[PDB]
């Protein structure tokens, strides 16, 4: 038996573990639900990109109620490396503010100051070339990114001639340069930081960062293709783990840890296994005949994600080369794949479809004249309409608390609230990064192979349509600027100039929005117990000893930002509050 157990080797876990076994006389085992990736160039190679190898299969959602009652393939990885592995390799840390929120909701330590050391901690940035900085209006704060730790990210050392034609637009309508999108604010346009090694412009992942780096140490233990089951329990104590194979071999084992479990299993995976381990919503544990250990309803409840919008262009004098020349012309694709394995130069370092650049924008950013109008419908209606009927009261003053915070970033101009972004070929993205929807994950059985049932819930609160609106008319804006103009884009079929009011537009947006870019948080939230939270402010199961959570199944609500940097900063941060309580070095 080991001296801990996590449940995960995605960015969590592997983090965690890389850190406890820096005393070697802690031992760890890790258990992933998903193989090791066999270094294939959908994995390592930006311009290869190809998620799919490593998606966790037969998830589907519920109808989305909010969405035409649409039914959705639901994506998380299954792989060492979690989501970091076949992610979009995109490295934002989230807004001051949002570290400040999650102190504020009752976690006393959690700060943008707290949070600060454990991001630079985290991390190794590597500087661009300066003519790719000066021709690309690159900017970063040495000062702020981190020069040490194991994370490697830099910039792809190439971008898109179209690329200069979006920066243009979006500054012409009142995206500005940002210094630095790491600095805690991002109101306007930089190149996106990505998770890149810039000796090789190969992936920087969990699996190479927290694990391949350390692998020769024989205190840190990986058992890929294996589930964790269920929890095991000396009263309240959590001593091991039942663990079976991942295809379905009839075959259980526990393994026991001297110290704690955590849990590492991801918005979608954590809440699972709670509930199986009998910590859970009394009435759902009761209805499948599961043991009550911890009556804790907030677990499952408060799933968000950030919903993406795809919209189509035509262009009458579109740019050559662009990301689409990738797939239709044969002869630039081999040329510039030539010129990768060659001098690892050109458009393989940028991850396929993407571009370098990308906007971020508060509320009064994006609708400077009716953001106050939205603020005033959010603050009308109360908190307890975006949850069902019948909803646990301390899961819905939880909520009410989180509405309130978010109802404050609103109306703060620091704060983002939505991205802009165009590949430079035939679709831009539109994401929303802060719904105050809030969606479920329950087992629907005591079955560990089993489909959690997935509800997003995305639509279900009516004033995300409003912000994701003002979202989509900005784009729109940056696409009519003079910079974008030359290139002649127009809004393609089932969008167009033709659909002009919110009703038009927002019903398109209903048939197309995705409710997720795998991107499931919150779902065994931080807050205190009697507002419906899952942890404490030391991530710890309420109601049971040695269990924490480490995954972002642990954050209160989504950042202005994608979660990658701050999975891994979180994690470095558990990891020294883990070695403080038992006395590591
Ligand atoms: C395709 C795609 C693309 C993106 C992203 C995700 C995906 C899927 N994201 C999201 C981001 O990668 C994600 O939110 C983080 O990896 C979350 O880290 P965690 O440690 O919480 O989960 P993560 O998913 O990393 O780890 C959980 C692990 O637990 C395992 N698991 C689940 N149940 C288990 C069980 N019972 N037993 C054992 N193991 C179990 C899974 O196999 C998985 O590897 C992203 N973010 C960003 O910042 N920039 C980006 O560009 C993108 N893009
Ligand atoms: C990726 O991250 C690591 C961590 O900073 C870098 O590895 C260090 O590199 C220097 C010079 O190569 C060595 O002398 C150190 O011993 C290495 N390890 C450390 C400080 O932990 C690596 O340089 C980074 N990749 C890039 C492109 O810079
Ligand atoms: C979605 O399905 C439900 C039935 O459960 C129904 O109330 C509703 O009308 C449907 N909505 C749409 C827009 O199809
Ligand atoms: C860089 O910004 C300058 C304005 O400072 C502008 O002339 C140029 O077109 C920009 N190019 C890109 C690639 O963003
Ligand atoms: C697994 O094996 C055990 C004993 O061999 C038995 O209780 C059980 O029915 C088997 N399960 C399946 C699904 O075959
Ligand atoms: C295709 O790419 C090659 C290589 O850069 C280029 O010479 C050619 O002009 C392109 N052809 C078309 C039709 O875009
Ligand atoms: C800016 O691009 C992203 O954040 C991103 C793009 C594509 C995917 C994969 N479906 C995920 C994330
Ligand atoms: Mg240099
Ligand atoms: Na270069």
């Amino acid at each position: 038996n080991y001296t801990f157990i996590i449940a995960g080797g995605g960015i969590s876990g592997l983090t965690l573990a890389d850190r406890l076994t820096e005393d070697p006389r802690v031992t760890v085992l890790v258990i992933e639900a998903g193989p090791l990736d066999r270094g294939e160039d959908g994995i390592l190679v930006p311009g290869a990109f190809s998620p799919w190898l490593y998606f966790w299969p037969g998830l589907v959602s519920t109808p989305q109620a909010g969405l035409n009652n649409r039914t959705v393939d639901v994506i998380t990885a299954q792989v060492v490396g979690g989501g970091s592995t076949i992610n979009a390799m995109v490295y934002l840390r989230g807004d001051k503010d949002d570290y400040d929120s999650w102190g504020a909701l009752g976690n006393p330590g959690w700060s943008w100051n707290s949070m600060l050391p454990y991001f630079i901690k985290s991390e190794t940035f590597t500087p661009p070339s300066p003519e790719l900085a000066a021709a690309g209006n690159i900017t970063w704060d040495g000062s702020i990114r981190g020069r040490s730790g194991p994370v490697n990210y830099s910039y792809p050392n190439y971008f898109f001639p179209g690329s200069e034609n979006w920066w243009n637009a979006a500054n012409e309508v009142g995206l500005p340069p940002v210094k630095d999108p790491m600095a805690g604010s991002k109101q306007g346009v930089f190149w996106i930081p990505s998770a890149i090694d810039a000796r090789t412009m190969t992936r920087s992942h969990a699996r190479r960062n927290h694990y391949d780096r350390v692998s020769s140490r024989p205190n840190y233990h990986i058992l890929p293709s294996h589930l964790v089951s269920k929890i095991l329990f000396r009263g309240k104590q959590a001593i091991g783990v039942s663990y079976i194979p991942t295809s379905g071999g009839n075959t259980t084992t526990n393994v026991y840890a001297s110290k704690e479990i955590t849990l590492a299993a991801g918005g979608l995976g954590t809440p699972k296994i709670l509930q199986l381990s009998g910590i859970g919503p009394r009435k759902l544990l009761n209805e499948l005949g599961i043991p009550v250990i911890s009556d804790l309803p907030g677990v499952g409840q408060n799933l968000q994600d950030q919903p993406t919008l795809t919209i189509p262009y035509t262009f009458t004098n579109n740019v050559f080369p662009n990301t689409d020349s990738l797939t239709t012309n044969a002869t630039y694709n081999a040329e510039q794949r030539a010129l990768y394995d060659s001098s690892k130069q050109g458009a393989y370092t940028i991850v396929n479809s993407l571009s370098t650049n990308i906007g971020v924008m508060s509320l009064q950013r994006a609708a400077p004249k009716s953001y106050r109008q939205i603020i005033a419908a959010a603050r009308a209606r109360s908190a307890s309409l975006s949850l069902p009927p019948g909803t646990d009261p301390a899961v819905i003053r939880g909520y009410q608390a989180q509405r309130n915070a978010i109802l404050k970033q609103f109306e703060n101009p620091n704060v983002g609230v939505g991205t802009v972004h165009w590949g430079t070929g035939s679709s831009a993205l539109v994401y929303h990064l802060k719904p105050l929807s809030r969606g479920t994950v329950n087992i629907r059985s005591t079955n560990p192979l089993d489909a959690p049932e997935i509800d997003y819930r995305t639509g279900t609160d009516p004033i995300d349509a409003q912000v994701y609106t003002s979202l989509f008319r900005k784009n729109r804006e940056i696409f009519n600027a003079p910079s974008m103009r030359v290139l002649g884009p127009s809004e393609a079929a089932p969008f167009g100039a033709n659909l002009t009011t919110d009703e038009e537009i927002y019903a398109v947006m209903r048939e197309l929005i995705n409710p997720s870019n795998a991107h499931q948080c919150c779902t065994a939230a931080m807050m205190p117990k009697d507002m419906g939270g899952v942890v404490s402010s030391e991530q710890k199961v309420y109601g049971v000893q040695g269990l924490r959570v480490a995954d972002i199944s642990f954050w209160p609500f989504q950042l202005s930002g994608s979660p990658m940097a701050t999975a891994y900063a979180g994690a470095e941060r558990l990891a020294d509050v883990i070695k403080k309580e038992h006395r590591l070095a």
